[PDB]
């Protein structure tokens, strides 16, 4: 599954979600070079405007694309797992919010990279940061924690982002995460690790549909030599 | 048998295998020169691309090539079970990993040697050296020791070869071979002794299909 | 950023490399001088010896130090994108054989410029005139085509490279490369242009340790 | 290779042969001058009496020492080889008698050039010219003939020798010659060409050892 991130990888992202009873679409299309734990990716909303703010959606929108230094490649699940793919799925809890339950399916469709996905959202104020769109248009660097759930023979992760906040203060959001693969053969488990990223966000002054551009960068780290 | 090794002879190889259920499949021709235990080899895989690293098969893909001083002549069993032949068969086991049994019949076939190959591999790690192809495109130098097997009227043989990886360090593997012959003719059983051999691996610039060339030296010593 | 060019300019080079499982580390220092599109440059392998040619690493191991002549100053991407600096990206295809993906970044670091470079080479032969060291030690002048990418903010450039072979053959090596700034702040989008370019390539006698020295004359042309 | 041969190199040679079951060994030393084509050489039996003739071992006791004419540089194969060497094989069939099997490696040894070589010799007549002793004690001039063998990437050579025996007649040998190189360095493929040959031979009156002494002049042709 290694041997089809040598180059660049075209990659096609769908998601269909409602939240607290607002139903919406996205779409998305780019590239990502698993050489640099480089991707661009620009997605556009095909419901008209995005009831939810865009930085709220950008780690649910394909972690197969780290970089993963020499010595530590034996523990790349999500690669082993390629081409049939595996399901992640997510519950991130947004302090004093609702929160997202999400499950995707990540595989090669032909040489294409997909990412279809599914998200519902409760719970969330009317007059919280969130549905009042109080976050600021961009994203921080965070580290993804990694170990492996040898039961399930996939591996767990959780983390938290902060999002910055117009009047200064900030949101909070945990993610926990599961990876189990489709197909029935055997994938790489990892010993305990971590992902270190970094995202740009940005917009197309061309374009008129409601949309976000993402550059972001991921390494693996967290292992000894 | 001996008679039959006296200038260049030319060989003719067959390997049919399967790897964790891979099959693929390789010719071979060249000579070989007994007078300087002197082979030149080129193998081409005709299914397409060779599954397994090609450092992994050298030592089965025809030890009745090697030189053997004249004091120690009485105890040359290759030469001896020709041109009726021999089989030899191998289990070598691949340090945390797979293995490969291996059944081969060597003999004359008219002027040409053959040396008629089938080859099965168990177990190998989907991300270890060997299917992970990690190994790099060389060869050190071994030595085959050799000891008669007085009850199947032939030899046991057993060594051990180190294969460099990328990454720095060495992949072992344990060969355990047992040849016997084919025709009803007595053969010579040696004494206890071992062969000394260096293999050079390079490739044809004018050859689009999968292969290597190889080039080897075989001596025979420890016999005094 | 064209105010920093006014001088003679430290340079400092740093090469981190994997070509076909085989890494390697180059470094290099040296001066540039904007004014008359001069450079000097001298690299050593500190990881021992390098195993591609020297040859070949010319183009990846800082096109900042050209001459741009004064009508056509408005064109000049990369002198605009510093101190900042620019990514410079490439994969460079040799004829019949592999290719090097390359990332690097070209900035200031205090007063010495530096270029931090990453690279991989895959799919080399193993007896091509790449790893089998058969180029020959010269390099020969070539234009550097280029062009804006309105659409990434910065400009795509293509060119193709002769590399003199022992035998009496050429080499070629097609090179496809894109520029990018760092800074969010507006540099020049130039017309299309090309840069005329002249390299020597030369050996330290008190030198022990695998090097090149490097003497090069870049002048952009093209615009009227 | 070439800035090698510049002045005298001292060439030490030893051989290790059989012939028809006898066994002997002979060793030499002397000194070769490139830029006359200029060879001397005393050779000893160190077992003793050796039981073939001298002039019949002459080809086979170092043809780097060949003069090449200035427009014909391009095509010294010999030279190009060291100082790592080349193998140099033949098959010498004496007509109506038996032949030679021998192998060499003459590489350079330090200052000294060395060539080792290894002779084994079957099926001679016990009342021929060379068992029987029949050959003059002298040395005609010859021509041999060279060109490129691409495929092994070294050099094919075919001459034949008149020897010129007691009674009257003639003994001829036809050689059959192989050169390959050791080193993994690219080496020069010849034209077509021939080398001129003019050998004399004599004995040193204080040496109580069989032995022989000889003088030979090697001059390249045959390319316009």
């Amino acid at each position: 599954g290694e041997e089809l991130f040598t180059g660049v990888v075209p990659i096609l992202v769908e998601l269909d979600g409602d939240v607290n009873g607002h139903k919406f679409s996205v779409s998305g299309e780019g590239e990502g070079d698993a050489t640099y734990g480089k991707l661009t990716l620009k997605f556009i909303c095909t419901t008209g405007k995005l009831p939810v703010p865009w930085p709220t959606l950008v780690t649910t929108l394909v972690q197969c694309f780290s970089r993963y230094p020499d010595h530590m490649k034996r523990h790349d699940f999500f690669k082993s797992a390629m081409p049939e793919g595996y399901v992640q799925e997510r519950t991130i809890f947004f302090k004093d919010d609702g929160n997202y339950k999400t499950r995707a399916e990540v595989k090669f469709e032909g040489d294409t990279l997909v990412n279809r996905i599914e998200l519902k959202g409760i719970d969330f104020k009317e007059d919280g940061n969130i549905l009042g769109h109080k976050l600021e248009y961009n994203y921080n660097s965070h580290n993804v924690y990694i170990m492996a759930d040898k039961q399930k023979n996939g591996i767990k992760v959780n983390f938290k982002t902060r999002h910055n906040i117009e009047d200064g203060s900030v949101q909070l959001a945990d993610h926990y995460q599961q990876n189990t693969p489709i197909g029935d053969g055997p994938v790489l488990l990892p010993d305990n690790h971590y992902l270190s990223t970094q995202s740009a966000l940005s917009k197309d002054p061309n374009e008129k549909r409601d949309h976000m551009v993402l550059l972001e960068f991921v390494t693996a780290a967290g292992i000894t030599h």
